[PDB]
């Protein structure tokens, strides 16, 4: 499933965008 591979790169982007605001 490559959309399942680019789901788990979305969430290390976004995790990474809260915990610098």
């Amino acid at each position: 499933g490559v959309s399942e591979l680019l789901i788990s790169t979305a969430v290390q982007g976004i995790l990474f965008a809260l915990l610098g605001a």
